């Protein structure tokens, strides 16, 4: 059955989902703020988190206003950081729009497709697979460029089984 | 390919989608503000509304305060209103969430998914079928539900289908 789950995430939390993400769902996260003259991060100014059930760091979207970039990671719980992606300038990804931003995430399977506003950031070949399972966003009150609260909005259960008989 | 576009809709004003809703697409509606006690509609307070490329309502979403109820329709342009769908307790379905709202419509292909925040309000089998082009979102800062500016979020070119055979 498709679905709509709403969670309000404050910085520095997680959360659990109702319904996990899987291939051909969405994770939009939905910010009421746009702070791109925040300061320097430390080093992150704010991260955005996609966790498998295992505790797993799916998709880790890190936004840097001192190097002027978005990077893209996984890694284990226990485990070091993989190989990392990055794309620069930061405001550009948000152009267009001011006062409030959206991220979203499609699932594809094999990649995350990851779209800032309208615009399409980056399509990442995933390092860990799995469901997803638990979100968060990190970032301290001063130095994140989205509101103290985001909204986390999930779209689940839309792939379709289409049996065929001959 | 699978995109995300936004749109601002103010009272009484419609757009033009840039990439039309189809089956599997899904559009949202964010309304800044929930006004439960906005008064009388004539007899509509909010309406959002899925425009075909005739002009077609292929889904007319109807909020009534005074009537207490979500009416759920569908017309050709130069047709009468069809068969109403309702869905009584206007507040009952925004609850839990106040402030704001979001309403969120699906295209299954053969009906329209409905939800109200995180409550799927009616699996409306549609009454007309085709694309959606355009959106609307009319009704007065008067006596409206929403805030006088709504934004539209649609994800297009979503359909995710897996086969399966048997003989
Ligand atoms: C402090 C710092 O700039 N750390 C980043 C840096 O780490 C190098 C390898 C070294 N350990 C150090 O300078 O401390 O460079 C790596 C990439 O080579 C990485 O960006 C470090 O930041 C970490 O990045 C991961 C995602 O890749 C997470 O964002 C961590 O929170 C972050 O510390
Ligand atoms: C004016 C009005 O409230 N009309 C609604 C009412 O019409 C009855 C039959 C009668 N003509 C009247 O009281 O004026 O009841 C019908 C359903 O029986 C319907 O809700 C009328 O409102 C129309 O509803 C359609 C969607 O079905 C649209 O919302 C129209 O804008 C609206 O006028």
């Amino acid at each position: 059955m498709q679905g709509v789950n709403i969670y309000n995430i404050s910085a520095g939390t997680s959360v659990d989902l109702a319904a996990p993400v899987t291939t051909g769902d969405i994770v939009t996260f939905f910010s009421s703020a746009l702070n791109l003259n925040a300061g320097a991060g430390n080093p992150n100014n704010t991260t955005l988190n996609l966790f498998a059930e295992n505790g797993a760091y799916l998709l880790h979207i890190a936004f840097r206003l001192q190097e002027n970039v978005i990077i893209f990671n996984s890694r284990q719980p226990d485990g070091p950081w993989l190989v990392e992606q990055r794309v620069s300038d930061v405001a550009n990804q948000f152009a267009g729009i001011d006062g409030k931003a959206m991220v979203t995430v499609f699932d594809h399977g094999d990649k995350y497709q990851v779209v800032i506003n309208e615009k399409t950031v980056i399509q990442y070949t995933k390092q860990i697979s799995g469901l997803t399972s638990s979100l968060s966003y990190n970032a301290t009150e001063e130095t994140s460029i989205f509101s103290t609260v985001v909204e986390a909005v999930t779209y689940t259960g839309l792939a379709l089984e289409h049996h065929h008989h001959h």
